């Protein structure tokens, strides 16, 4: 195996919401076959945001997820070399977002060049006016799609005042390697969590818990 039991995560985010440029950098750790990461996040530039910090953060790696023995592993299977993944965001009030993680690996050190690109966010809705609370506990339904491994997320963040806000992502999966193996369809369970930030977010300590599973207990 390529991956160890522990691994350093590295991060740049470059991006832009509703015009506002940002470029933010990220430090972490995690356990690849345990599916538990965390990871250390500072605004370098255009802070403090003025947009909800939770939009940002399912962009902040599925090869952190528990993999049962029955289920093919695309993730672990596609390093050293690694892979890429596109995601379309699309929220309930039409706030539309793109994302795109090249992820490669040296050594212990998975390296991250992350782009997130947001627009159509209304001014008076729960995201410019920073009214989110975190994203609910979610499932990924994985299966392949024209010969490309897709993950499909229908989810929600709980917002002030007792209100979910609807999100639907669609995720598309590609290995650098020519014939890293397909698997078949399954379904990854998600916790992401903001474990502590400071007063404007700058400075963020995030945590994700993902496991792989056939849709039995």
């Amino acid at each position: 195996s390529a991956i160890k039991p522990d691994m350093k995560i590295k991060l740049r985010m470059e991006g832009n919401v509703n015009g506002h440029h940002f470029v933010i950098d990220g430090d972490g750790t995690g356990k690849p076959f345990e599916g538990k990461q965390s990871m250390d996040l500072e605004v370098k530039e255009g802070g403090p945001l003025p947009f909800a910090f939770d939009i940002l953060t399912t962009a902040f790696n599925r090869v952190f997820a528990k993999y049962p023995d029955n289920i093919q592993d695309y993730f672990k299977q596609s390093f050293p070399k690694g892979y890429s993944w596109e995601r379309s965001l699309t929220f309930e009030d039409g706030g539309i977002c793109n994302a795109r993680n090249d992820i490669t690996m040296e050594g212990d050190t998975f390296y991250n060049k992350v782009r997130f690109y947001g627009t159509n966010f209304p001014a008076n809705g729960p995201v410019m006016q920073k009214k989110t609370l975190k994203w609910e506990p979610s499932t990924e339904k994985m299966y392949v799609r024209d010969g490309v491994l897709t993950g499909d997320v229908e989810t929600a963040l709980l917002l002030e005042g007792n209100a979910h806000y609807r999100c639907d992502f669609r995720t598309t999966y590609k290995a650098k390697e020519k014939g890293v193996k397909l698997p078949g369809a399954h379904f990854v369970d998600h916790c992401i969590e903001i474990l502590s930030h400071d007063k404007d977010y700058n400075k963020v300590k995030l945590y994700e818990h993902a496991v792989a599973h056939s849709g039995l207990p």
